[PDB]
């Protein structure tokens, strides 16, 4: 870190005044506890000493009962002033310190984003490094001074009162702070394993869904079932061992606070014999101490935090005051008048300053006539990436000098010199604004007249119109997410405002369509006249209309023509060879209402009942665990009445049998909080394993259209059956365990509470939910209010994150102040919002206590006007006081039960919507016709209209008559693909077809059940897909039983044995992302090995382009002949040799098939058809 009192930097008039407040009622309410115990010990002494004069007990009853009122608004003005006042001045200097974080950190040059800081660090620095700064100096802060005075207050009026007993607790207090230090890391040892083992455990369920194409095309979905449950009983095993010591670090606790009371009490009953001690002095002491003494372990956290909140404050720091490499601001510009877009380039060396040895650009000298067309091409990495950003000056050269009508880049205003070059990058860039201040970051002073005038020219202003809201349509996480094209065009749009007279053309069109480019490329032709254009192309159309033609080759200028002057010398010259890698780039690529929300409860706990021999000896440990916060708070009253009995005889009496009742039941509350919780522990479990894998039967069970909704994701399904299935474990055994365990406590104090005096007992009883409802906030003020400080600031920072990371784009345009203007008016909104929320939460906590403190004003009164009446007397009214006031106290366990306890029908829907969910394909269908044996395999298709479900606009097959003979060959091939696998797809029955009939040895499919015909379909995906697991158990998921011979037959055939066997570790070897990587023409191999366990009579070879290795073929093509030797084969392919041996040659173009025969039938009806002239286009 940097050091303390350098976080507050950012300080003003305010934050003096704010932190000169919450520190003063901070440190009020830190003095109001040990405080009221005081006063608390003096009228219980004037209201039991003053028995024979009730009129003295009456005027000093009262008094002291009116103090309470005084002491319980000097905690509403004081919990006000200490909520408030912090969560305001950090939120007041937290966004000062954003908002300079990103105004200097898109100052800096793009060499910074690529030497020193990755551009993925900064913005980790906004969402964390500054939330952790603010949560450090607003909220926890002001939980220092509070448990600092509660500590020093702790002690003064403990030792001052009684100091001889304030001793003894001393000597006690670091006992209970070590049980409930070790229990509370006991804890941490064993939650951090059961994230790891869910984690681990729940990567099946995200391997399974992204490859559900081969998972459900082999029947082996039944092996995702078992392989996701006996992994889960490693996370269950782990789940019980939590419990156990969740429950013996709770019965160890009480174990000794019953046992340190059982001393107290009796040396406090030794003191008061012998004339040294009050009666109630002896109790608002040991009180007293372990409230203060206590309070160090609340102030651990603090200082916690003020560690973590310096090495996460250093980062934004070195960066706010690190001073840039580029004089930016430059007013030792030189100013030109007007350009003519003449540029000249001379002896021009650079290197990028991240491996300063290669040399992109060498010896490198270029002129740019002015008012042409010049353009680049070249091979990649030739150099066309860096000369864009030369002139731009992104990077200065290393070693020469660029003339722009004859004076040096570094001369010129740099703010000048980027407004009249407009570049328009290859990525349309859009920030979270509307459509209408997209553009104007062009030019600001634009009127609306001209905007609307760019983009009618800019083809945009066509479908502006036809979007509702019009310039106002927010793009960003609204937007409907517009087409590329229509990217494009607002981008070009842009540059057109800007109206520059030297423009930089860097891939405009090099990832669109044929369709879009078409729109694109004239509206640039248009806005190329009359400008000094530099072009970087990908297609020769546009080069045919370049002027001149200037190729580089490794980084320095070699052929210099034009686009007829070039292509005159042959394919001798790299002109005329380019076309072989240019135009193979573009095919090669393409709400409760007690009825809903009570069947989702009960429908639950119904499956849940293979286990109530666990859950009904977990309702006795909560019964007999709610019992003993009762009999203690019982005797640490009936020891208080004893204080003051005149004979003391009788008192030593009460003390030794009172003091062997918190020795004796202690082991009762150490045994019985091991059956509480770790008998709920396995109820809750349980369920949890139940219902993570009854999803996934259902999940695995859905149509294969199912899984393309764009919401079945792949990691979306295992987030969902991952964060709504653990809040399904606090739903039913969690909270029957609440319910038993006070319900058993308020009747075991309203039975002692209504024995002794049914006057007082109901007075209680009526202002007791005030007394819980104002404990449970004293408990929700450790974690602290306003939580939750990132998603607050969540559509703000999504502005940061586009802005900074494209930031070459924010920095082309001279926009770097307008975009800070955005970002602070974005940042109000929750500013305006985060100071009501501090008033109303200061309010409802200040109002709430003194409403607590006004309680204890009303039983302590009517005691005294009981005992003047000759109703009851002291040894009564305060056993029924303190009983019924002590178990509010020991009933705020409800902040304890895994505070979730709102997310339950709100979780609990996704669950059953995802069971309640119908398949209209059933995988395993009863009531079927049967399954022969060994079939003909004759596949036969007849008037096949089909289209994706997704988009049943486009109908691809029209009347699509094909059919397999008799296990021979059915070679599909054709150009134009992305639609021809669809036979594949229909064949395994993915995709139901519109209209069309499927045969397969005469018969439909529908007839069939779908996990027994595909006992005869043997799957060769395009992509390599191989499980997680080693090279022995992805060749074995193919079949049920199989042999090592029948293994290794498969790896001999597919040429597959050799290179295994080559191996380290052989068929054991290890394959996938955490292991051994190889290569795809052996990936291939092994999925066509795959593909031979199944023995299966027919075999869909999907494509395998995209690789080539003619010694692997020279062995492939004879393995695909043994693979479809008698075997009825539909193969896919692109290589017309691959196709060679085949019988069948089918042309499938524009939805129909027209030309099908053979080699030679083919050539004789067409000789010079599409199958004939597809050929020649290429020891
Ligand atoms: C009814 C009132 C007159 C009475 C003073 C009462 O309000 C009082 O504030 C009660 C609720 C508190 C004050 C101090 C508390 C105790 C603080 O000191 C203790 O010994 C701790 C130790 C341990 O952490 C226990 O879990 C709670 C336990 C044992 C608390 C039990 C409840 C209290 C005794």
């Amino acid at each position: 870190g940097v050091a303390f009192k350098e976080l507050f930097r950012f300080a003003d008039g305010l934050d003096y005044v704010l932190m000169g407040i919450g520190s003063v009622g901070a440190f009020v309410h830190g003095c109001s506890l040990p405080l009221f115990l005081r006063f608390f010990a003096d009228l219980v002494n004037s209201f039991g000493s003053n028995s024979n004069n009730v009129e003295k007990m009456m005027e000093e009853v009262l008094k002291y009962a009116l103090y309470f009122l005084v002491v319980g608004a000097a905690i509403w003005a004081s919990s006000w002033a200490e909520i408030s006042c912090w969560m305001w001045s950090g939120e007041r200097q937290t966004t000062k310190m954003r908002i300079k974080y990103l105004e200097a950190a898109l100052n800096q040059d793009i060499q910074f984003f690529d030497t020193e800081v990755r551009t993925s660090d900064v913005v980790f620095a906004i969402n964390t490094d500054a939330v952790m700064v603010q949560d450090a100096i607003s909220e926890k802060l002001g939980n220092f001074i509070h448990y600092m005075a509660t500590f020093v207050s702790g002690f003064i009026v403990g030792f001052t009162a009684v100091w001889q007993l304030a001793l003894v607790t001393l000597a006690v207090v670091p006992l209970i702070a070590v049980i409930g230090g070790i229990h509370t890391t006991t804890l941490s040892k064993l939650s951090n394993k059961s994230q790891e083992s869910l984690s681990q455990a729940g990567n099946i369920v995200e391997q399974t869904v992204v490859q559900i194409r081969v998972v459900m095309a082999f029947v082996g979905e039944s092996r995702a079932s078992q392989a996701y449950s006996s992994a889960l009983k490693i996370a269950q095993k782990l789940g019980y061992k939590t419990g156990l010591a969740k429950g013996m670090g709770l019965g160890a606790t009480y174990f000794v606070v019953f046992c340190c009371y059982a001393l107290l009490l009796w040396y406090g009953g030794y003191l008061v014999r012998h004339h040294l001690t009050n009666g109630g002095l002896a109790i608002a002491t040991m009180f007293a101490v372990m409230i203060g003494g206590l309070a160090l372990g609340q102030s651990a956290p603090s200082m916690a935090a003020f560690a973590k909140a310096k090495v996460a404050a250093a980062k934004i720091f070195r960066i706010i005051d690190h001073k840039p490499t580029i004089e930016r601001n430059s007013e030792s510009g030189v100013e030109l008048d007007s350009v003519t877009g003449l540029v000249e380039l001379k002896n021009v060396d650079f290197s990028y300053p991240s491996r300063p040895d290669v040399k992109i650009l060498n010896n490198f000298c270029l002129s740019v006539p002015a008012g042409k067309t010049i353009a680049l091409v070249g091979s990649s990495g030739s150099g066309k990436s860096t000369v864009v950003s030369l002139i731009e000056r992104f990077y200065d050269p290393n070693s020469g000098q660029v003339l722009l009508d004859g004076q040096d880049l570094k001369t010129l205003k740099l703010r000048w010199l980027r407004q009249q070059i407009g570049l328009v990058s290859q990525e349309p860039a859009l920030f979270a604004t509307s459509i209408k201040e997209n553009i104007l970051l062009g030019r600001p002073d634009a009127d609306q007249v001209e905007i609307e005038e760019a983009a009618r020219v800019a083809n945009a202003h066509s479908f502006i119109i036809k979007l509702p809201d019009g310039f106002d349509t927010q793009v960003g996480e609204r937007g409907l997410q517009l087409s590329g094209g229509q990217k494009q065009r607002i981008a070009i749009a842009r540059a057109m405002l800007k109206n520059p007279a030297i423009l930089l053309l860097d891939e405009a069109t090099s990832a669109l369509d044929s369709e879009s480019e078409k729109l694109v490329q004239e509206a640039l032709d248009r806005f190329m006249i009359g400008r000094t254009t530099l072009i970087i192309a990908h297609r020769l159309s546009t080069i045919r209309k370049a002027d001149l033609v200037a190729v580089l080759q490794q980084g320095s200028v070699s052929e210099i023509g034009t686009h007829d002057e070039l292509f005159s010398k042959g394919e001798n010259g790299v002109y005329a060879k380019l076309i072989k890698m240019q135009e193979a780039a573009h095919e090669t690529a393409m709400k409760l209402a007690f009825k809903d929300q009570a069947n989702s409860f009960w429908r639950l706990a119904k499956m849940n009942s293979p286990e109530w021999k666990y859950a009904l000896l977990g309702s006795v440990g909560s019964v007999i665990c709610g019992s003993l916060s009762a009999f203690f708070a019982y005797v640490l009253s009936a020891v208080l009445s004893v204080y003051y009995n005149p004979d003391h005889e009788y008192m030593i009496k009460q003390i030794d049998k009172y003091c062997y009742l918190l020795i004796g039941l202690s082991s009762a509350a150490l045994v019985f909080n091991t059956l509480q919780h770790s008998f709920w522990d396995i109820v809750g479990e349980n369920l949890t394993k139940r219902v993570r894998e009854k999803m996934l039967s259902a999940v695995l069970k859905n149509e294969m259209a199912w899984f393309d909704q764009e919401e079945n994701e792949s990691a979306r399904i295992a987030a969902r059956l991952a964060l709504d299935a653990n809040n399904v474990r606090s739903a039913i055994g969690d909270r029957i365990s609440v319910i038993v365990q006070n319900t058993a406590l308020m009747l075991v104090a309203c039975t002692a509470g209504f024995v002794l005096q049914w006057r007082l007992a109901l007075v209680l009883v009526a202002v007791f939910p005030v007394v819980v409802a104002a404990t449970v906030l004293q408990k929700m003020f450790m974690t602290g209010f306003s939580g939750d400080l990132e998603a607050a600031h969540a559509k703000g920072t999504q502005l940061a994150g586009e802005a900074i990371a494209n930031v070459r784009t924010v920095a082309a345009f001279n926009s770097e102040a307008k975009i800070v203007r955005l970002y602070t008016a974005n940042l109000e909104p929750p500013l305006k919002r985060c100071f009501w929320k501090g008033q109303i939460a200061g309010s409802g906590y200040g109002v709430a206590q003194f409403c607590l403190y006004a309680s204890y004003a009303l039983g302590l009164w009517y005691a005294s006007w009981l005992v003047k009446h000759g109703i009851s007397d002291f040894s009564k009214t305060i056993r029924v006081f303190m009983v019924l006031m002590v178990s509010a106290n020991g009933a705020a366990e409800t902040l304890t039960l895994a505070p979730d306890f709102i997310k339950g029908g709100q979780a609990m829907r996704s669950v059953f919507e995802l069971l309640d969910r119908k398949t209209e394909i059933e995988p395993d269908d009863p009531d079927t016709t049967p399954v022969p044996d060994r079939l003909r395999g004759e596949v036969e298709l007849k008037h096949i209209d089909f289209s994706y479900p997704s988009r049943p606009d486009i109908q691809i097959f029209r009347d699509l008559s094909l059919r397999a003979r008799a296990g021979k060959t059915l070679a599909l091939v054709g150009p134009s693909g992305c639609g021809k696998s669809s036979v594949i797809s229909l064949i395994q029955r993915f995709y139901e077809p519109s209209s069309g009939r499927v045969m397969i040895d005469g018969k439909d499919i529908r007839k069939y059940n779908l996990k027994a015909i595909r006992k005869h379909i043997a799957i060769v995906p395009q992509e390599p897909c191989l499980f997680g697991t080693t090279i022995y158990e992805n060749i074995a998921y193919g079949h049920e039983c199989a042999t090592e011979a029948e293994i290794i037959q498969a790896a001999t055939l597919a040429s597959a044995h050799k290179f295994i066997s080559a191996l380290p570790e052989g068929y054991k070897t290890y394959v996938g992302e955490r292991g051994v990587q190889l290569s795809g023409g052996q990936k291939q191999r092994i999925a066509i090995a795959r593909a031979l366990v199944r023995k299966a009579e027919i075999m869909l070879l999907d494509e395998a382009t995209s690789a080539l290795d003619a010694e692997s073929e020279r062995s492939v093509q004879e393995a695909l002949d043994q693979a479809c030797s008698g075997r009825t084969s539909i193969v896919v392919a692109h290589r017309l040799s691959t196709i060679r041996n085949a019988h069948v040659i089918a042309v499938i173009d524009d939805g129909k098939v027209a030309e099908q025969g053979s080699h030679s039938h083919l050539l004789k009806n067409h000789p010079d058809g599409i199958y004939a002239r597809m050929i020649q286009l290429q020891g």
